[PDB]
Order: C-alpha cells, then structure tokens, then sequence
C-alpha cells in the first residue's frame, strides 16, 4: 500500500493532538472552572499546520514549535494531515464528519495561486473574498457561509470582528455518528445529574447492558468506560471518584491515555450516560497563547505566500466544535452510572486521533 507513510505521519500527528487537548484542557479548565470545554484539538491542529503552507521565517517556526510539528519534514506533515482529514470525511449513514477551514480575506488583498492550491489539495481549505470595511455585513456574510456549508451545523460562528482585520481564520467540526448497538429510546429517562455533591439536574439519560470494555484506574481515581460507534470510533468516559476531577484534569497525559487501555477489559455492564448536543466556541488568539503560538496574529512580514500586503497577519480566529450523542446506533457483575462531571473523549481507532475532548459539568448546560 503506497498510503503507508501518509498513514505512519498521521499516527505520528495523532499522538501530538493528544498532548495539545490534554495541554488545552488543563488551561481552559484552570482559568475557567466550573464550566463545560468542548473542543477538538485535531481540527485546531489542522488549521494552524494549513497556515504552515503560506508562513514564513519566525511565524512558521513559532506554530512548529507550540505545535510541535518539527519532528517530522514540512512535507510529512501536510501528507499526513491530508489523510487523516481524507479519512475522516464522510456524509454517509454511520458517520458524519467535516473539518472546515475557512479564510476570510479582504477583497482588495491577492491571495496567491501556489497557497490557494496547497491549502484546498491538502486541507480542503477553502479562501472567501470579504468586504471587512463593513463589519455587520461581513459578520453576517461569513456566519451565512458556514451555516450554509454545514448545513446548519455550525451557526454564529463569530460573534465580533475586530476593526482593521483583513484576515479571519474560521476552524469548525461536526460529528453525527451511529453506534456499533443503538440504545433503545424507550428505555431513555430523565435521571439526576449531580452537578456539585448536592446540587442537582434532571438530564434525559441512555440506557444499555452489553458487553463493554471497562476499568478503573486506582492512579487518577477514575472509572474508564469505552462505548463503540459503527466506524472506528470510539467515546471515552473518564468518570472520576467523588471530590477526584481537580486530581484527574492535573494527571492527564499521553502516557495516562496508554495506560488507561492497559486497565481495560471487555465485560457484561449496564450503562447510563446522558444525551449530549455539545458546542464550544473559542478565540484562537487567547486559547494559542497557552501553547506560546502569537506571531501568526501579528504583523512581521511572513505571511507573503497568501497575500503580498506587508502588514498581514491573522487578525481574528476562531474554532467551533459540535458534537450530538443520542440513542442512534446499528440494527450484570458491573454498572457504569455517568451521573456526575466527566471527560468525554471522542478516538478515531484507524488513525489513531483525538476527534474531541470534552469536559461535561453540565450535560445540559452552555
């Protein structure tokens, strides 16, 4: 198979994304506790290794080493990132899944031919022309075309753009998939989500027995539960001990994530987890700056191979990612009760990649 090192850069790229979710959640987490973070650090990665195609000098160091994308040649990387976005893309009836990556840039700018041929070839990124002298009306023009593209998937993208901004990068994911076994929806109720030791919410709850891999790891005082999609995907349900979460989120790590499947086993549970339509929205700009990535937001003359204005840089970007979980599927000596904040973690098996990373105070909160 001629596909092997594209596959052998992916599965290199793969275990990357999974330190950048971990590195971000930890973050995101610690400054704003209490909240529910939804994101996938697989389409953030795709949008920053794309601007890699059309950057330069300092800029195009910086993103290689916040993302730590120097251990393998420029073109292993977008080789890579092409399969797994290749891959990963479908509109069929166990899977639907879109990385987008959109640049709005100011009509008057040139966006030049090699770039504009690379980013759509190796990224399926696309480059829309905008009128930002009209700030409302590109607002508007730019959550149309996203709305339209993901057929009403990812809305209100942006909710603000910044006088002076020439160039917006737009990064966006859905996710609708089927289970290798669909819950019964009959079976769906309304149990109790504890939201704080006391404080609690009524959520619509699934319900399933079968054969389940599952464990508990006594390092992290956490219940690990692996629930299968039809594709080769899977959802992680890191559901750690009472008070344990601050102890969980502090202990992540790629080495946590290998040996976690280490204490795993396939067995008889009956299982409760509750029903998600997950969003999260983030500003690149103040997320990337947990990773030291700023140079690409600033003007510094590396950023020619898009467009020749001396003064470019990304002025505004910003992720979306969206996720649904419901009872669609295919056709005890333990229980696995997720009635309590969690981690969600959504893995590509054939990759092997972090699609998204979730922590769920909330089932049915922002």
């Amino acid at each position: 198979v001629q596909g092997w090192k594209q596959r052998m850069a992916a599965k290199e790229l793969a275990r990357q994304n999974m330190d950048l979710g971990f590195k971000l959640l930890k973050k995101l987490a610690f400054y704003n506790p209490g909240r529910n973070i939804f994101l996938s650090p697989l389409s953030i990665s795709t949008a920053f290794s794309m601007l890699c195609l059309g950057a330069q000098d300092s800029t195009l160091d910086e993103i290689k080493q916040g993302f730590n994308f120097r251990k393998m040649p420029e073109k292993d990387l977008h080789e890579g990132f092409h399969y797994i976005i290749h891959e990963l893309t479908q509109k069929t009836q166990d899977l639907k899944l879109s990385i987008g990556n959109t640049l709005f840039i100011d009509q008057r700018l040139q966006p030049q031919r090699k770039f504009l041929e690379d980013a759509k070839n190796f990224y399926s990124a696309e480059t829309i022309l905008t009128n930002f002298q009209n700030l409302e009306m590109a607002q508007k023009q730019i959550n149309d075309f996203i709305s339209q593209k993901t057929h009403g998937k990812i809305n209100n993208l942006i909710e603000n753009i910044d006088p002076g901004t020439v160039m917006l990068l737009a990064n966006y994911i859905f996710f609708r998939a089927r289970w290798k076994h669909e819950f019964d929806p009959n079976v769906t109720k309304e149990e109790d989500f504890f939201l704080e030791k006391n404080s609690s919410v009524k959520v619509p709850m699934m319900f399933r027995s079968g054969i389940y891999q599952v464990g508990y790891d006594d390092k992290l005082s956490c219940t690990i539960l692996e629930i299968p999609y039809q594709k080769n995907i899977t959802a992680i349900f890191i559901l750690p001990d009472e008070g344990k979460l601050k102890h969980l989120e502090k202990g992540l790590q790629v080495d946590t994530f290998s040996r976690w499947k280490t204490l795993l086993s396939r067995r008889v549970v009956c299982v409760s987890v509750p029903r998600l339509h997950m969003t999260g929205t983030f500003d690149l700009k103040k997320t990337l700056s947990y990773i030291g990535v700023s140079k690409i937001f600033e003007e510094h003359g590396d950023l020619t191979k898009i467009a020749p204005h001396r003064s470019l840089k990304v002025g505004e970007a910003v992720h979306k990612a969206e996720l649904k979980m419901d009872e669609r599927g295919t056709e005890t000596p333990l229980c696995v009760k997720i009635d309590k904040p969690y981690l969600l973690l959504i893995y590509s098996e054939k990759i092997p990649s972090v699609l998204f990373l979730g922590k769920i105070v909330n089932p049915i909160g922002k």
